[PDB]
């Protein structure tokens, strides 16, 4: 009857395997969860449904969940985020995958539905990134909410929506805040974007960063990280915000701060890290310098009113996959990347293996807590035990040769914490 | 009988007032508290005794408190931090001041006792910086504990000693952790230091930063700032940490992380941002390069073992106030700045006015809650209302010309916060 | 008989043309040269044969040359650097192109042989980048030295070999040192590599640059630029050099200077900007941590002992074009890139359009001088008029929106230069 | 009769010497010129007259000159650049010094005159910095030119006024362009200001760099360093220039380049590195933000129209030595530093010892060339031999733990250079 998996070219399985083995070598954390729980298989009897850009990095994660005894039905939470060779490998591995690069929004949903029913019945766990899976089931298949033991959210947009469902009595299952995890937000969000964002602008535009004026919307971890990438290349970064604290940070860092109404007149490259709608309007395109490159890193595509463009451009010529050059009714052109969607994961390849492992480590730890200590997590959105947090970083210090110092009893007694024990307070903010 | 105030040279008040007039212009938040709460005098019937480095910046805070209608009796929490003209002006402004640069331990504790009693009776509010004002009373004069309505801690050491006092029911009066306030820890700690450290290093040694090797022990907000400073000058910074996360951060920032035992052989400039004992031992000094520069930026002077030096050095000469060249028994020399005490406030002038206001506005804000919302604060250690937190940054945006954007109804709905209302989640770390 | 051009897929013509259309807008200089001399056609009667990586950027150069009234026959100076869609356009446009990515060494030479004869007889002008075209003819077809009016050198290596043939009496025609031109050397060499080096490593390995140790061999313009790129992502850069001034530089910049013998032990990513043989040897390979990535940004592939790896590696697997993973006899694996040859041009797309236009303008400027004012250039190696030089930077100030300032008579008189007249002395080193 | 020297307070000897002892440790170059030429005493018979900011680092140059057999008479090329303890040491040493911080415009000249005649007769050698000494004699005492064997210029201004005198046949004695020495311009000019400018501002204003708008006029080596300094402190930096190449440079560095006319309205800190007059005019003062900080780093005081303020300001209050707060008619205040003269040497200590040794090694090298190999130096202005240049640097590598690499026969043969020999071509600009 139904399909066992749907990928682009299963003949990409071998090239992706080499890719996977190479990525494994950079994923210290993840490989550590394997050589620690493979025998005890803590996720035995689990049937996980995931919605995460099927990238080479997600395969390493998916095989880490399978090594721990879990069953997995995958999907990518992006039509352009998928990496076909990473998929045509997981499929070959025997894991039913439904994801290719460039699925239509109609395809997108079919792929997610394919991962709701296993052989031993419906799913019992959710691994989400963006919130499509947790909401698609919370509103489209409310009869499965009961057989689902736990939820995991990858990104901020996903965790902001959870907190909403909660405050609106719509959350019927417990979810863990992976994103907000220091070793997650202060690494993947910041450091990750610092290298993947421009990798995306470059591969698609091949533009020279030095000289340009880049406007970044929002100064969050993704903003602080994005802004550091352009500025470090020779660009002049302006920043727009709605948060006093964040706004002061950006200025105290050398960044001019204004509105997009006045900044759209100077910028050559525009980047949205914002979590909400209408960041770059048509009233902004009408003032942008010629060939101005516009992209958005945020999760969903509604930061850039891509509609105004396709409905107000004298013409639109696609240069190549996920790259568009429009001709405005004023002469200027506006190279649009990934049709307004995630730029790093659609024009490039996402965050680097190392950084990606820091987040998946947290994802695997979360899946293990939820599926195993159900009593520890009542319906709501819980953080992950700091202890487990500090654990992710510790698992990666070896691959970087980081040599931690060691307190003595003299100091331990002095400070008051354990020479061997914890001391990382919950107030720290990093 | 008693003394009205004890200061170095009251004839320094004229030059101070000037320096004070220049700083007011740079401390917007402070001024904004004045042009808002002087008439209503919210701190009325208040008798504040505070321990904080009597500098030009602590004078604008002090006079802002009296404007708000308080009774202030000052004192400095460091024998070298004081800024004479700043104390001369305060003394002349008729405020009871006890403090000068270069006091003996025996004088430093006398100065504190002088600010325990007011005409209308003992104190009832505490503004600390290090925990020495809240401890002296808690252990020496416990009987006044009753009269004390609240506590306000300026620095991480005070706040670390607060959660302890609580963990052993030693704390008999509530206190607000001003340090851990976003607009204080991520600005005064990090930025502040990113400017005032080297100033103290330079002003004392006039040493060339570029090309040296700077060893910074501890990668906190202070360690992240001090490192960058040196690093931005052309130095090669090595970092020593005990926490993996913090350590991972440095390693992800390009810094080389190891132990001091191995790094004491390479460094030229030694900076301690750690908050605990024995960072730089003799076991190190014995391996340091000729004329290595060693200083401490952490609050107290037990980071660097100045004792060993004093009792293991061939000869110790004094080039100028707070600068000492030691002649080790191996011929090598070691320039000690401020004798292991705070180098920025010791050899320099401390953080700049603009960053100091963020902390002082928080300071004033705190007292207004403690003294005015006692119910809201039960014995223990509390955080300052995020709302007022975001209020400080706000108060500084104008001076910087930061042009904040404003959400429309459409957006305000989307996201789910108030176009004009709050949306700053407490999960945020910054 | 003979072939009209030989490209990978002329069915890429369409795609390559859009790519060119986007570039032209980014290469202000080349167009300015077009919109200035396409009517006066200064290159009329000339038959240019160039050996420069046939990429999109060079496409714009060629079409500019032809727009100036010249005949052109092209070939790439690298077996992996070619950009087939850009060559398929130059092909359709009617221009004879003998290039494509991945040619055999035996093919690479045949492709150059095709660009030696035109219908009107042999070439009379040479546009080189590496020294292969000027050498092939000097040593293989000496009977053609008479017909060549001039030479144009793109890179250091080429201009280094030019200065030799001369010192040896082998140079039979005059050449122009393009590389040493300020708006090329300090722009292309430095800024081009600061952006394209990394873009080469990523697309090829997708390695996380933050947290790694990057060993850079050579601190020339290409070195200073690679160091800065890697060091801005969080990598730890160690530099190796044979020159004190350059060495004192890296040093004074925060970099650690040592020898590859010591460095090969700490390095994670190795980059050779040096222009001579044996920069990285097997004696090193056998000390490199696991999976170390080794690439070469110099011009020729003799900096890394590739021959050793092949004849000493237990096994070699090719992950994907220009990416090989080697298994040494100690287990460790070495990820070689581009087979030792140019990493940016072979793994990425070379430098971004903007920076290449500076270089490519100098180029067009040279061919005009040599072919038009031969009397000015007597057998040897010369520099491009300091005046023309400054003109390359001035034709770009507009696109960047740079607002130069203008002296007044009072000033112009003061200094002693022309308020409109030149002043940039040749002592200047930038 | 005449005076043996003139200092502010000879009692300052003791401490100066301590500072001189320490500085010697940071000047690996000057000491090397000692342990090498003190016995052979090459400057025997020389009566050197030199105008250079009499500072601790100068006293070291001076003492090196005497150790090499040269007689000496000194004066400061600045009214506020002198360091009284470093002059009270040279005086006690027995050397005739005529300098002291804060000398009226008339004392400045009388000091230079004192150093025009030695017992054995007039001067036969000049070591200048600015061109004061060399001009005063050329125009006031032309009768000494015959007895003067050579000239040494420390800075750009003077060197620019030498090529000038030459171009006007008014230069009657051979001079050496020391400034343009790579290990001088790309170190003293660049890395020197990077630390000296902000130290001057800081000590003077103690203002906060972070979050301010800084305008640097002139993007030369001095502009490159000051720009980078302010920038790494968290300040936004606007750059003004008249040169297209230097201009593109700033822009490809991310700096916004405009004109003071537009800029003056934004900046908070104004720094002049230009070499000419009328940089910051009254027309600019009337638009500046309140309490803006203005200062010049160039050599002489005519970049900032100080005369205008003095004659258009409501009132001018002196904050303290070399610091003034002016009151314009619009209520705004202008904090003027050093009265418009060098800000790094007038309010700070100048460049750190280490860097001042590279410059001073060249200084002592030139005198040994002019005063020992005259036939080699005809009337005009020459560059110090490249061989000697590379020596300066090479002589500082050890102190910084730099570990240069050595070429092999295999490579030297390759390149064509001497494994042990030189190769630093003069086409290199560094
Ligand atoms: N591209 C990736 O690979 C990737 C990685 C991480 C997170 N994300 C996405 O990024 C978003 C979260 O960003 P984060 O975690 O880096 O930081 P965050 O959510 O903390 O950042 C939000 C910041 O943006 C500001 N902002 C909100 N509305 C704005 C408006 N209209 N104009 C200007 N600024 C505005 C807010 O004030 C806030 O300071 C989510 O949508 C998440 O999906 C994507
Ligand atoms: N001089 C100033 O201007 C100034 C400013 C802020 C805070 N302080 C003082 O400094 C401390 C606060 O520093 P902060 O808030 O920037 O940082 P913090 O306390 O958050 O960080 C301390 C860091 O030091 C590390 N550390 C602890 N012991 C160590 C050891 N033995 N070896 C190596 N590393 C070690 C910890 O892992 C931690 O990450 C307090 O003492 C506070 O009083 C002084
Ligand atoms: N990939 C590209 O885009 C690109 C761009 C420009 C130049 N190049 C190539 O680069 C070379 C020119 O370099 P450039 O203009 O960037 O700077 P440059 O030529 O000035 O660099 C030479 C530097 O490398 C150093 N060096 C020489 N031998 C060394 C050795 N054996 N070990 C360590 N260091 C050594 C030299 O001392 C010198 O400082 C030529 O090969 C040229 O063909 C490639
Ligand atoms: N105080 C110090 O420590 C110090 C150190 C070095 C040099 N200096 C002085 O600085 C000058 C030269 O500096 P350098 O060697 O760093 O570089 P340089 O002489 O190359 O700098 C000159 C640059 O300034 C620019 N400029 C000239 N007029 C301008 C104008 N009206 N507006 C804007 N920009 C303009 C020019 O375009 C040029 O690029 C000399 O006067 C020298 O005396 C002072
Ligand atoms: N390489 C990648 N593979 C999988 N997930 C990624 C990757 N790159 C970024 N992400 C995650 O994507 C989320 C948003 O969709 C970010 O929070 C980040 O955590
Ligand atoms: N300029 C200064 N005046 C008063 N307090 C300061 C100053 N500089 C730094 N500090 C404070 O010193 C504390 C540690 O003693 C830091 O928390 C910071 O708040
Ligand atoms: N994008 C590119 N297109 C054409 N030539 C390039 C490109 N990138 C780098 N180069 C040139 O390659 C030369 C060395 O092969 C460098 O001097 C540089 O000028
Ligand atoms: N510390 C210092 N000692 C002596 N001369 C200095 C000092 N700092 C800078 N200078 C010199 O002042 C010159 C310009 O007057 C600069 O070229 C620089 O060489």
């Amino acid at each position: 009857d139904k399909l066992p998996y749907k990928v682009a070219d299963i003949g990409l399985a071998a090239w992706g395997r080499k890719a996977l083995d190479i990525a494994e070598n950079e994923m210290p954390g993840l490989m550590r969860m394997r050589e620690m729980y493979s025998a005890s298989k803590p996720l035995k009897g689990a049937r996980i449904a995931g919605c995460l850009h099927m990238t080479v990095e997600t395969a390493v994660l998916i095989e880490t969940l399978v090594a721990l005894g879990a069953e997995v039905r995958w999907s990518s939470c992006n039509i352009f985020s998928t990496q076909d060779h990473a998929a045509a490998a997981i499929a070959k591995a025997g894991i039913p995958v439904f994801a290719w690069k460039g699925e239509t929004d109609e395809e997108y949903l079919w792929c997610i539905e394919q991962t709701l029913h296993f052989k031993d019945g419906p799913l019992n766990m959710i691994l989400d990134d963006g919130g499509d899976l947790t909401n698609l089931i919370h509103t489209k298949h409310p009869q499965l909410l009961s057989g689902i033991r736990g939820i995991s959210e990858e990104t901020t947009t996903g965790v902001h929506n959870l907190y909403k469902m909660m405050a609106n009595g719509i959350l019927k299952v417990p979810a863990i805040n992976v994103n907000d995890s220091v070793t997650k937000s202060k690494f993947d969000n910041l450091y990750g974007c610092r290298e993947s964002l421009i990798d995306g602008i470059k591969r698609a535009t091949d533009v020279m960063i030095a000289g340009k004026v880049a406007v970044v919307a929002g100064y969050g971890d993704v903003g602080k990280g994005c802004a550091q990438a352009l500025r470090g290349f020779g660009a002049r970064v302006i920043i727009t915000e709605i948060e006093p604290i964040n706004a002061l940070q950006a200025a105290m860092e050398g960044y001019e701060v204004t509105t997009m109404d006045e900044a759209c007149k100077e910028g050559n490259i525009f980047v949205t890290t914002t979590g909400c709608v209408d960041i770059i309007l048509g009233r902004h395109f009408e003032q942008m310098k010629d060939d101005a490159i516009v992209c958005n890193i945020g999760h969903f595509d509604v930061e850039i009113d891509v509609k105004w463009l396709n409905e107000n451009a004298v013409e639109k010529v696609n240069i190549k996959p996920q790259v568009d050059r429009y001709l405005l009714k004023n002469g200027h052109r506006i190279i649009l990347l990934a049709e307004g969607r995630l730029v790093n994961l659609g024009c490039a390849m996402g965050h680097p293996s190392f950084v990606m492992s820091n987040s998946f480590t947290n994802q695997v730890m979360a899946q293990i807590e939820l599926w195993t200590h159900p009593d520890k997590y009542p319906v709501g959105v819980h953080f992950l035990p700091k202890k487990l947090d500090e654990a992710v970083a510790e698992a990666h210090l070896g691959k970087l040769n980081v040599k931690l110092t060691k307190l003595t009893e003299k100091q331990a007694q002095y400070l008051g914490m354990p020479i061997n024990g914890p001391f990382k307070p919950d107030h720290y903010r990093y």
